[PDB]
C-alpha cells in the first residue's frame, strides 16, 4: 500500500485526529 483511496483516507483520520495539517 502507499496513497490510494484507503491510504489517503487514513491519511485525513490520522490528520484530523492529530489536529495539524491535511494529512499526519
Amino acid at each position: 500500500q502507499g496513497l490510494g483511496c484507503d491510504e489517503m483516507l487514513q491519511g485525513f483520520a490520522v490528520a484530523v485526529k492529530m489536529g495539524a495539517t491535511k494529512a499526519d
